[PDB]
């Protein structure tokens, strides 16, 4: 069955969410029956998409439902045990597809509280008490920092290599290396046995931030909390904003939000975003913004369409492109945006221009093709022309013979590094490869209607075909697109769209996940005798022991 | 087995001329001339054994050519520069066998960009028919592609379209991160066959120049000219001979001169033991360049490479490489300090460039790399590198016997002669760049450093007593001999390269491993899929779902 990425807290089957104050406890309690899909357990905090989603729900939550809590500590509510990671028989069952969603998901949610950290006034402090295996480990590592009981109970470990023949995919091995700067070979001794690393020697490995005996622990964790919240910024007086449910309406051939259509075409494999600008002008005051709330229209785009994203990445795994429209006026898309620009440090517009980040993120790393196609009537303006910007191809409607109907694209400044790629850059830099030249011919011409001709010229789109050769063009490069190998497709847009430079976020979606996909798709992992499915047999998982 | 060694007299598929300062390297493809059997080598089109050739011809520019400033690469075949690797050879091979011949290629390519920093040459690509695939790939790799404007010759990149693959020998890596040409650009490029010609080759980037075939072979000459005055190479010096590499090939290893392999082929371990000069190598430039191809660095240089890469290719099954030493630490660092004195002379910094290219083939090679640092080993200087590129690194404590304990000895060739393709020396890489470790060892040049304080300074992974060696090295190899391959070459790949990424890293990971997904599914390489299916006249089937 589909997968729908909309829960919240009275929903919640894995996670108990509490507040004290600055600071917000998160609870892992898994419940061992409520795997999203079937054939196994969730047993010893162990965990699968369903929990994830959850996870990035209670996240969402707490950013922008409690401004006045500036410290997460994650927490188990099992006795013996923190996390023991991506449930085993849950991956043995898994296609190969469906892993590498999960991995690519997961990576997500923990690369946001990264995000979060830098960028919403929050810090995240992992609470490590009992076996913290795996995925487990992998979560902490995406805190801000990890403190660990000190008794034999208590210990981290990575143990994919050696029981599972898989890495530790989530990030684990480049936040390892990049964030925690373990010693290389001491990883290495660190990845390849099962027996966890405990106390004081986890810490002069730099595994964890601190270790302290149990009696001492849970008092220790609160004023490490507090310490980590006088960093904050966040309000020390504020409502919340909640999070109301998404209204969807599912069909056959689509999605139905208020500011987001998508139509798929089953056929031609072509799934259509049409992305609606705000239907009224936005509040340009923060007192009318904070009231908007969840209706407010840059908050309420940025819900529905990555609740768009997830779905069709998920779902919909034969639909390979993804054609982005959008409609609307422009004038109204740029009023958001400089609303966005002049409130960027109040809490809730902060949140907000977070959330848009994070959800344009995804895109860059989604395995579909994109096209975007600016036709008349279209408003690619401000925030809306980075669908352009994300795109492999962008074609712009040229009408010589009705150049008054000509659609336009129009720059602000947010296109000009708030919403970074996981290169760090925007996308318009990105594309040109930083160079000062085109760059700067593009910001002179920022807030200007910027015609098919001229945006070809400028090099803001791959081609203004005309009225005539219009159709043929985006028709022939469509059903191209269909009838090349999806496998060579996505290969091709990861290089290509990570045109340089590299950061730990695109080191976790290039060299660790590549590597990862490839172990997920051969038998010394997935094998009916590999390493993932002998799990718990007593039985020797059989190899094929040559190198490549 | 493949054997990589060959000399001009044997080429099948390439000539070289010699033009005062101007080398040219004609790509002449023999049909008939394939590495393995099952398919014609057509229309300058390459398997491995026409690679081997190509790495043998730069290296003879390099040692024996002091003159030469500028090498052409152009073809000897009309119509067609260089077609790519061979299809028919790609859908007949292995995964494994893929997956290696992808890996040296890229280094050979790699090589001539690395030459073009540090030997005092440039590389400029004559294209002179149609170059597609591989070809372009090849051509990306010189300083300067001209392309002859004739209406016809064109640059492309088919792989996606036509064979279901990615240009996987540093083609997308070269296109974005080195010819800068517009990602939406390269997009199209890289998903139509016919490719691309004329003067929006030139605007797109793609290429340099492009020259009408009247005026073609002037240009070239003409821009060769003034590529070679860059140069500091010496027009009068005579050159190195390249002279033979003795190796006797047993059914248990490799015997060379200044190298042992030894197989165990049921612990599946390889374990290479290098040694040191067994006299005091000549401290004199006149006296180096009497020794020539038998002077102790580039003889060692040499038989290493050779070894690295048959084993690479020849041995899948033997997944763990020990390395070990013997000699005498007080000859290493000599030859280390010749190094240093003379290393602007063209031909011990040519020997440097060849210690530096092949050690730098050691971090990417998908075996595991245990060093084991024992009594009687010298890991001093240049053979300090076998330990800091190891995965895991083990010294013998001897607390009760000190005359036997053995030492690291590093010298200034540790702190930045011998970098990986992060462009860090792996002490850098080691320590994360980190100023306190380094300081800390750097301060050390020189000094016996033993296993206790080897250990503390980090330089070591563990120190272990001598009741304690024997099991601990032990276990950790029948770890290693136990474990899926799959996974460790995916954690080697990935502890490694513990942070800076370049083009030379983005080509042997983020475009390699994508290469290497596809090139394991069946839309690329099933019955039916887009290699098989090649000249067929019939459509590739596809699995068209994303993932």
């Amino acid at each position: 069955a589909p997968v729908d990425y909309r829960t919240d807290p009275s929903q919640y089957k894995h996670w108990k969410l509490s507040f004290n104050g600055p600071v917000a406890t998160l609870g892992i309690d898994i419940a061992e029956d409520g795997g999203i899909r079937d054939g196994y357990k969730l047993k010893l905090n162990s965990y699968d998409l369903g929990v994830d989603i959850e996870l990035h729900d209670a996240i969402q939550r707490i950013r922008f439902e409690h401004p006045e809590v500036r410290t997460v500590v994650l927490t188990s509510l099992k006795d013996r045990v923190f996390c023991s990671g991506a449930n085993i028989f849950m991956l043995g069952l898994s296609t190969h597809a469906w892993k590498v969603n999960f991995c690519k998901f997961t990576n997500e949610t923990r690369n946001g509280l990264e995000d979060s950290s830098r960028h919403s006034g929050l810090k995240f402090l992992a609470a490590v008490n009992g076996a913290c295996a795996g995925g487990g480990y992998e979560l902490a590592l995406a805190c801000d920092e990890i403190y660990l009981v000190d008794d034999r109970s208590s210990s981290v470990s990575l143990p994919e290599v050696p029981l599972l023949g898989v890495l530790p995919g989530t990030g684990g091995l480049t936040r390892v290396t990049d964030k925690r700067k373990v010693r290389h070979d001491r990883a290495d001794i660190f990845c390849t046995v099962v027996e966890g690393v405990r106390g004081e020697r986890a810490k002069a490995w730099r595994l964890v931030d601190e270790v302290v005996k149990p009696n001492q622990f849970d008092q220790a964790i609160q004023a490490r909390a507090l310490e980590l919240a006088a960093q904050s910024d966040r309000p020390a007086h504020a409502q919340g904003v909640p999070l109301t449910r998404i209204e969807r309406t599912d069909r056959e051939d689509g999605l139905t939000y208020k500011t987001l259509d998508v139509t798929i075409d089953r056929a031609k494999r072509i799934a259509t975003f049409t992305a609606k600008a705000p239907q009224t002008e936005p509040p340009a005051s923060i007192d009318a913004i904070v009231a908007a709330g969840a209706n407010w229209w840059p908050l309420k785009f940025a819900r529905e369409f990555d609740d768009a994203i997830l779905s069709m990445r998920t779902n919909e795994l034969a639909v390979g492109t993804w054609v982005f429209r959008t409609e609307g006026d422009a004038r109204h898309l740029l009023a958001a945006d400089a609303s966005l620009m002049q409130h960027k440090d109040h809490w809730f517009v902060r949140e907000t221009i977070g959330l848009l980040r994070r959800t344009l993120a995804r895109i860059d790393v989604s395995s579909r093709s994109l096209f975007a196609l600016i036709e008349p009537g279209s408003c690619f303006a401000g925030t809306f022309a980075e669908l352009a910007f994300a795109a492999d191809r962008t074609y712009m409607a040229a009408l010589p013979a009705n150049e008054d109907e000509e659609p336009a694209i129009t720059l602000s400044e947010v296109n000009f590094g708030l919403y970074p790629m996981v290169t760090h850059q925007s996308r318009l830099a990105r594309r040109f490869y930083e160079e000062t030249e085109p760059l700067d011919a593009v910001r002179s011409r920022i807030g200007q209607a910027i015609k098919p001709v001229e945006a070809e010229r400028l090099g803001l789109v791959t081609a203004s075909p005309d009225d005539i050769d219009w159709a043929d063009e985006i028709r022939i490069a469509l059903e191209e697109r269909a009838a090349m190998s999806p496998d060579a497709l996505t290969g091709l847009e990861a290089n290509l769209r990570f045109n340089g430079p590299e950061t730990m976020e695109t080191r976790i979606f290039g060299r660790l996940t590549a590597w990862q996909n490839w172990i997920f798709n051969r038998p010394n992992a997935v094998g009916e005798k590999g390493a993932l499915k002998v799990y718990g047999k007593g039985s020797k998982a059989q190899f094929d022991v040559s190198r490549v």
